[PDB]
């Protein structure tokens, strides 16, 4: 039989060791030869495998590289204007990797030119809360300081957002062994640890969903018209730069002024963490000083794009797509991603020699540019948007495919869960001491739920990889998983070497999944909800779920407002018509799923009447108008966090209207919008309830 | 047989009478009681009629009336301040209805209140091109003025906005002899002409597709949040009154300054009409008063929904709809076209009955406050703009059947032309001289194509009607149809009793129509496309149509490009994408008519593909940006022109960017904003095209 399960079980461990290890030997940035040559080699491969069409989507794109012969660089220096000490040009390369050619050094994608000067102030995460910190409660004034911010907790281009609206002249990131540096773990090579020379590249852009930054809406095909640099969507202002923990060490250890306020302030370096501004009397008259040279380029990037054509749907499409770019190596991100898709193409190519076509149409995807603000996946969609928006059934992600071997994560659309336990219980667990236990058990031990006993922890989908357009913006059922730590045990933030040269194919196979498993049962899970969803003949959507969580969200966006009783009492905030809405979309979604299950299963065009309410049901939370002054954050229930572009924020545009509302100056406006946007969720939720209502 | 013949067949011309009369004997103005008793008729009778469902659907929206106690009136004021003439207060009534009450007297819904005086400025009809003239040629200044326009050639809205921003304090609106009284006809009630105390009413908004002022977006339903008056969507922000010819010629008169520029600023009154400003040396201390107090009120709508569910597609939906308010009697404006409705409706009813159903469900719509701005059809379609964009197959509108008795007007998307053509073949021509001709062979002798010898003319669809949110913002296939005058022989416009109190059955019985034949044509048309659109088994669009058209309008809008070679030669301004999407376009949409035709058509997926390729064809035509400043005017084809809202434009986002482009201060900028449209026409067109490229 040509089934699921003859699917899973031509996936093998060794192939996409083979791949990884093929993927990870030269770097890959955006925009390279050498990242153009390895898209040429995959879809040369994914034809070989049996895709009935593989084509490559250019798209001409600003991108950020550093100038390679005037290198970024910080300085302190001296009342003499002598630079004393000089952060290094290179992260010192990996044992064998010496001779690499093209390793990028470390830097700020899309940083502007600059060499500012001035004293520091250390701001912690530099998130929205640090900063209400030091102006509101410790009166510290950041404007015409250099910053210097510890990476994690937030999105790094929320950080220099932050910073920006502080006043700040510039921006120094780095990585804290606090939050980069696990307890009894070696450094790289001798262990999966951040060393004192690593650095975390990444961008910092703050582009709200838009793509390219120079054709917003539109795609940056051959006859585009750019925006000016001046006009560009969210570019930095301030110069920025990463550093490693040795080099932050000799910035931090001179600080004076104000002490932390508190030891959520302090990091683990032997440093007193004061927050500034400028050093202590010994050396208050040094300052630290920015060279940044870097230069944004528009710069030709290339998606791959498989097509595996459906036999009796052949106009819906489930997408399996993730990128392949690069900061160096990508041994973890993205290529333990991009190996499982290769691997996943080629078991669903084996099926189709031997004469099987999945019911619906599959689109598998290599996107490029997504470590430059997920470039790739939205010119593309904003190039087939029409036909995405009518034909798209679901997006599942596939980027990094392990940042731990503890257990499960899943982040999806609440249509896919019923989709995800289902799957994870006919998977083996690959779990030490779970063995001839499902995944599904050994998930919801080590992740218990926190609301219902006996299920797995299931996240929100968020932003800061590529199914965001998919999801906010064009409102297409979205999911992704992959193998994570322990969050309880590791205090630490994402995995200590994101983002540096020491993210090797060594990295993986030396420490964190030898034989290949954990990379195997990611594999399961990403080809076999891939599978389902294209070949189930009802689409595999509980909108039951969607009923659930939105009573849990409705119930949580109105408690922060009874934060404000008074408030609510005189501006007569009502949340009666959200309630209202939610209790609707519950009592219909019931009564649409008796009909799936009644209904009558020999007639194709009622089929594909319920299956279209069913795909259109995730539409159906778009706003065309999209939120307040984001207009491709258009997802109702769901949009990445104001203050954190990597984490879920459920009714965005109310919570948005909450958020430090008794600071505003004027609470009658500020409360009226509070009360439009309860009207446009509340009106949200019934129109999309009312879509799977009997059409007529 | 239960087929198109037996749907025609049943249609009566005495019916339609019938229903007509019984329509047209109060006035039926939109938020009154009359007009709600009438829904509650409408919804009784189509439930009577034997639809599936007949339901109200209710919103409040902002509305304006005069005050019954504080009525609206023109003043010539002396020296002295004592008011020497007064306007009416009201039209005299006609013949029997001089006992009607609640005739609502003219005036211009949504002016502010007000009592502005000053010296008079005539502007022939306030175009732009009449300000241009004004400003730029003759060198007068209409800042501080009252400016006095006649009505007739562009949307008054367009006009009291042209008024606003060349800085006027008040608008005078008045019917010309000129415009509004054919030469050699008798006056109401003797004919179809209009008197001198006639008085065209109308609202003179500026909303641009957005509806109900207060709720632009989203439906005004009972929890809805809106906006402050202050914030309202397209409010005149000057007092304004329509008059009639007697009337104008008391204001007119004394008028003194300069002389006309030419006899294309001259009516037919026995005036100078000189420009102004100001009265003659006399009577150049006499001044104009006007008092305006009518008041704007959030007010309850209805519009009738009816439902017949289709036996195979029910999630296809099909939509007849017209609107039911009025501003008197309604004779013409709505209640013709309604008339037409309720006959269709009723005829489709008696099919049903006998066990028919169209393949695809049939909506049938009685709108409100059509004539307060399109109120009622656009909270309807916000409301269920979800349902709509998925499943909305087509819409026909419905409102004046008749503005003459010459021959047939089809204003309608290029996807119709097709099975316009093709249904005038089969239909009667009921035109004197014609008996036993095809509608066809009457409407092209009498209104040629100017293209094509042997073809009729058929006109784009621009906006002022109910079809608006459904074409312009949603990407519904849409279409009108109605008998017209000949515009050869009558220069006048419209039709010259247009919103009087002397729009009666009446009038229509004996002056327009007295056998009903042109009514019952009209409801053949209307009704026919209907049922084609709604029980053929192949959507009965032709895409190749589409790319005829496009070739034209790429060409056309080339042309006025081309009138600035210089500028195109310094700024690079290139056609070539535009002309490569068209060709392309043409390529793809004849391989689309292949596959349509010598597809297998025994497969119902298959031909639900391609009915979906072909009803998301017009929707590829919108942009979900918008455009620029016009967020819900969204179709990149067509949008109503921003100098008359009632007339089509052809790629206006390029048209308005070439606009007066060789005034603009900063050339670089405009010209660059000029390839920015050219670019977002392209993609679009090219997008289009490849909705209709095999799917996988
Ligand atoms: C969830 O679904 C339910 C349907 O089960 C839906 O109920 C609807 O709620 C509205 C209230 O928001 C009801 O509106 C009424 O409609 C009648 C005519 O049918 C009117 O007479 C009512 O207006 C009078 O009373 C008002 C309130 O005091 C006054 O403000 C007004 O001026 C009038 O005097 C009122 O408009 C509606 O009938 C029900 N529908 C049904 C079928 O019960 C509810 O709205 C849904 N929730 C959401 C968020 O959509
Ligand atoms: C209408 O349909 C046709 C397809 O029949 C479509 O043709 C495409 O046009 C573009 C040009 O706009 C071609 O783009 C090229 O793609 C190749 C790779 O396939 C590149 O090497 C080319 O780039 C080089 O040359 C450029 C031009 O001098 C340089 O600017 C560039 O830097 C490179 O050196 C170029 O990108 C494309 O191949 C064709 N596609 C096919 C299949 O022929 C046309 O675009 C459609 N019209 C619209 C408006 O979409
Ligand atoms: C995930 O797995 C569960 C458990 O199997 C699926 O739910 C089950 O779905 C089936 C098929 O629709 C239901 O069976 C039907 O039930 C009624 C009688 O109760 C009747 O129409 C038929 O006799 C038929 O057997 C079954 O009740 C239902 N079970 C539960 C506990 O809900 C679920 O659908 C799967 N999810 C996905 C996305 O596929
Ligand atoms: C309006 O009427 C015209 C004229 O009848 C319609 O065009 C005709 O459509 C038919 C049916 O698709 C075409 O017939 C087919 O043609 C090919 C061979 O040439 C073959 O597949 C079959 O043998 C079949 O007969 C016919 O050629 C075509 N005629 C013309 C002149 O185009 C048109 O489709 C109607 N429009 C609408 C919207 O219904
Ligand atoms: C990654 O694997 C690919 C595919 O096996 C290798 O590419 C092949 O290289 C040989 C030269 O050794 C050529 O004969 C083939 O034409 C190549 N095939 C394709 C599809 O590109 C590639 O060399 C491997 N890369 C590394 C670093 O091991
Ligand atoms: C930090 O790097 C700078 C730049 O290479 C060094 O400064 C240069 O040193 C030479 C002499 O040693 C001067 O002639 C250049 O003009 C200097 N350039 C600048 C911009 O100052 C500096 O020595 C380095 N400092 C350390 C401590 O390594
Ligand atoms: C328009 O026609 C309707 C329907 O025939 C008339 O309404 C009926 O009026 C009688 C009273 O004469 C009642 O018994 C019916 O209940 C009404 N029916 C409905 C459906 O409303 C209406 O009176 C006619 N109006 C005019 C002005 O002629
Ligand atoms: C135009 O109408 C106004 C308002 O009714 C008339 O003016 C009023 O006339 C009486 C005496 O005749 C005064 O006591 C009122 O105070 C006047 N009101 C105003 C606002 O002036 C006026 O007579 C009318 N003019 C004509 C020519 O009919
Ligand atoms: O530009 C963006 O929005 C994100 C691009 C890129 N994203 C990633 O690397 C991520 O894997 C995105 C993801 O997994 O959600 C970062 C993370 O989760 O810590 C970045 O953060 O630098
Ligand atoms: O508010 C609007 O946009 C138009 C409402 C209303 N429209 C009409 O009366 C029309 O019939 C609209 C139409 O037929 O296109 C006016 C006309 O064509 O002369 C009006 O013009 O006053
Ligand atoms: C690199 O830096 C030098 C010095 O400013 C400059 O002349 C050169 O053009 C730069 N290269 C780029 C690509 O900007
Ligand atoms: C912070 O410092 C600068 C002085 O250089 C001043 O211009 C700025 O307004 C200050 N901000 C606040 C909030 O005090
Ligand atoms: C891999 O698995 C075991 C967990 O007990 C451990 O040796 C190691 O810490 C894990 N690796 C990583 C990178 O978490
Ligand atoms: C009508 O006019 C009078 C005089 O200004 C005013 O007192 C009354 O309230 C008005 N009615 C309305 C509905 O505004
Ligand atoms: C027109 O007249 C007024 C004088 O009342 C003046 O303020 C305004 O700027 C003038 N406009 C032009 C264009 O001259
Ligand atoms: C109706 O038809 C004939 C056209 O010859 C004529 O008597 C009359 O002018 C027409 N009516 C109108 C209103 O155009
Ligand atoms: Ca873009
Ligand atoms: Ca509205
Ligand atoms: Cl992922
Ligand atoms: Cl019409
Ligand atoms: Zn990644
Ligand atoms: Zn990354
Ligand atoms: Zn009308
Ligand atoms: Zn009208």
């Amino acid at each position: 039989k040509h089934n699921m399960k003859a699917f899973l079980d031509e996936l093998k461990a060794e192939n996409i060791k083979k791949f990884l290890y093929n993927f990870t030997q030269i770097p890959h940035l955006a925009g390279t030869e050498q990242n153009f040559q390895l898209a040429k080699q995959i879809q040369s491969q994914w034809k070989e495998f049996g895709l009935d069409s593989v084509e490559l989507a250019h798209y001409d794109v600003l991108l950020s590289y550093p100038n390679k012969t005037h290198p970024n660089y910080i300085s302190i220096i001296n009342e003499d204007g002598n630079e004393i000490f000089n952060t290094s040009l290179f992260e010192p390369p990996p044992p064998g990797y010496e001779n690499v050619s093209d390793i990028v050094p470390p830097f700020s994608a899309f940083s502007p030119q600059g060499m500012p000067e001035g004293d520091l102030v250390y701001v912690n995460y530099a998130r929205t809360e640090d900063f209400f910190k030091l102006e509101r409660d410790m009166k510290i004034n950041c404007s015409g300081k250099i910053v210097i911010a510890r990476y994690g907790k937030v999105f790094r281009g929320n950080k220099v957002k932050n910073a920006q609206l502080a006043g700040a002249k510039g921006v120094i990131l780095y990585s804290d062994p606090a939050d980069y540096f696990a307890p009894g773990v070696k450094s790289y090579p001798d262990g999966w640890n951040l060393p004192g020379g690593g650095v975390q590249r990444g961008n910092i852009l703050n582009l709200n969903g838009a793509g390219d930054p120079l054709t917003p809406g539109y795609p940056a095909n051959e006859y585009a018209y750019r925006r000016g640099i001046a006009e560009a969507v969210g570019l930095p202002s301030i110069p920025v730069h990463p550093i490693g923990y040795y080099d932050a060490q000799k910035l931090l250890e001179k600080m004076g002024g104000s002490a932390p306020p508190d030891s959520s302030w302090r990091g683990s370096l032997k440093v007193p963490y004061n927050v500034g501004p400028g050093f202590t009397g010994n050396f208050s008259t040094q300052k630290v000083k920015m060279h940044i040279h870097s230069t944004n380029e528009v710069t030709r990037i290339y998606n791959v794009i498989g097509t595996l054509r459906g036999a009796v749907e052949p106009d819906r499409y489930v997408i399996l797509g993730g990128h392949r770019d690069s900061w160096v190596f990508g041994g973890i991100d993205p290529q333990s991603g991009a190996a499982v898709v290769h691997e996943i193409v080629r078991s669903f190519g084996t099926l189709k020699k031997e004469g099987w076509r999945p019911r619906r149409t599959i689109l598998f995807a290599s996107w490029d540019a997504a470590e430059f603000g997920l470039l790739g996946s939205t010119e593309w969609a904003e190039e087939n948007s029409r036909l995405l928006q009518e034909r798209g059934v679901a997006y599942i992600n596939a980027d990094s495919s392990i940042e731990g071997n503890y257990t499960l994560r899943v982040d999806c659309t609440p249509l896919m869960y019923s989709l995800v336990h289902n799957l994870t219980k006919e998977l083996k667990s690959p779990d030490e001491g779970f063995e001839g236990k499902s995944l599904y058990e050994s998930w919801t031990k080590k992740s218990p739920s926190p609301e219902f006993s006996g299920m797995p922890r299931i996240s929100k989908l968020g932003s800061g990889n590529d199914f965001e357009v998919f999801f906010q913006r064009l409102g297409i059922a979205s999911g992704r998983a992959r193998y994570t730590k322990n969050w309880e045990t590791n205090k630490f933030s994402g995995y200590p070497l994101y983002h540096s040269v020491y993210e090797t194919y060594e990295l993986v196979e030396k420490f964190y999944d030898p034989m290949f498993k954990y990379h195997l049962t990611v594999a399961q899970v990403r080809g076999g909800m891939v599978f389902e969803l294209a070949n189930s003949i009802v689409l595999p959507f509980d909108c039951r779920d969607y009923a659930v969580v939105l009573r849990k969200y409705a119930d949580k966006i109105y408690s922060i407002s009874m934060k404000h009783p008074q408030e609510m009492k005189t501006y007569s905030v009502s949340f009666d018509s959200l309630f209202s809405a939610v209790k609707n979309f519950t009592e219909i979604a019931s009564k649409f799923s008796e009909r799936l299950q009644d209904f009558d299963k020999s007639n194709p065009i009622v089929l594909r009447m319920m299956n279209d309410q069913l795909m259109f049901l995730e539409r159906a939370f778009i706003d065309p108008l999209g939120l307040p002054d984001r207009p491709f954050y258009r997802h109702v229930i769901y949009a990445p966090s104001s203050h954190n572009k990597y984490a879920g924020e459920s009714f965005p545009g109310i919570y948005d209207a909450l958020f430090d509302i008794e600071s505003k100056v004027d609470p009658s406006k500020a409360w009226g919008e509070v009360k439009r946007q309860i009207y446009v969720a509340a009106f949200t939720v019934q129109a999309a309830a009312e879509t799977l209502s009997e059409v007529a």
